[PDB]
């Protein structure tokens, strides 16, 4: 599922994702932004074998489990094709778990690079939330 910038900014708080560890909606939006362009399908192989799923871009070498990244955690405990569901219950109970693991959202190398420091109001702006 590709989503729209106000329609998953509106499913990310009916999830409890705004203001969660004390970052903002448009946050979260930025970061999606990035990582997926609203994708929930989307994946990318790392140089190192692990792979990022969904929409939040959700790393194998330590938060799922894809059965192919010898060495890897599955802290999230859960297949990391979960993370590509329509649904995005899966992906955001798993951010809220890498969020909180102390480096808050500079998890997200996207994030860091191009929503951090910027008006980031501006991904839920217009937004009938
Ligand atoms: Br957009
Ligand atoms: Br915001
Ligand atoms: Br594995
Ligand atoms: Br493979
Ligand atoms: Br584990
Ligand atoms: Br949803
Ligand atoms: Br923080
Ligand atoms: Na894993």
């Amino acid at each position: 599922k590709v989503f729209g910038r106000c329609e998953l900014a509106a499913a990310m708080k009916r999830h409890g994702l705004d203001n969660y560890r004390g970052y903002s909606l448009g946050n979260w939006v930025c970061a999606a932004k990035f990582e997926s362009n609203f994708n929930t399908q989307a994946t990318n192989r790392n140089t190192d074998g692990s792979t990022d799923y969904g929409i939040l871009q959700i790393n194998s070498r330590w938060w799922c489990n894809d059965g192919r990244t010898p060495g890897s955690r599955n802290l999230c405990n859960i297949p990391c094709s979960a993370l590509l569901s329509s649904d995005i219950t899966a992906s955001v109970n798993c951010a809220k778990k890498i969020v909180s693991d102390g480096n808050g959202m500079n998890a997200w190398v996207a994030w860091r690079n191009r929503c951090k420091g910027t008006d980031v109001q501006a991904w839920i702006r217009g937004c009938r939330l």
